[PDB]
C-alpha cells in the first residue's frame, strides 16, 4: 500500500555460508541475500552466477531475498 517491500533483482557474485547470494544488484550496488526458505527442500538449486531474485525493503537497501523466479 505505502512502504511496502519490491522485487528487484541481481546476478549471484558469491553463493555465501549455507546457501546465500552477495548479489549485485540491477540497480548496480552489491547486496547480501537468502532464497525464501519455502522452496530450500523442493531444492530449487543455484550456484556463483545464477538468475535469482531478491526482494528488499524501502528503507534498508544493502540488503535482499529471491522470492520467486523472476529474472
Amino acid at each position: 500500500a505505502k512502504e511496502d517491500n519490491i522485487e528487484m533483482q541481481g546476478t549471484v557474485l558469491e553463493t555465501l555460508p549455507n546457501t546465500m547470494f552477495r548479489v549485485e544488484l540491477e540497480n548496480g550496488h552489491v547486496v547480501t541475500a537468502h532464497i525464501s526458505g519455502k522452496m530450500r527442500k523442493n531444492y530449487i538449486r543455484i550456484l556463483t552466477g545464477d538468475k535469482v531474485t531478491v526482494e528488499l525493503t524501502p528503507y534498508d537497501l544493502s540488503k535482499g531475498r529471491i522470492v520467486f523466479r523472476s529474472r
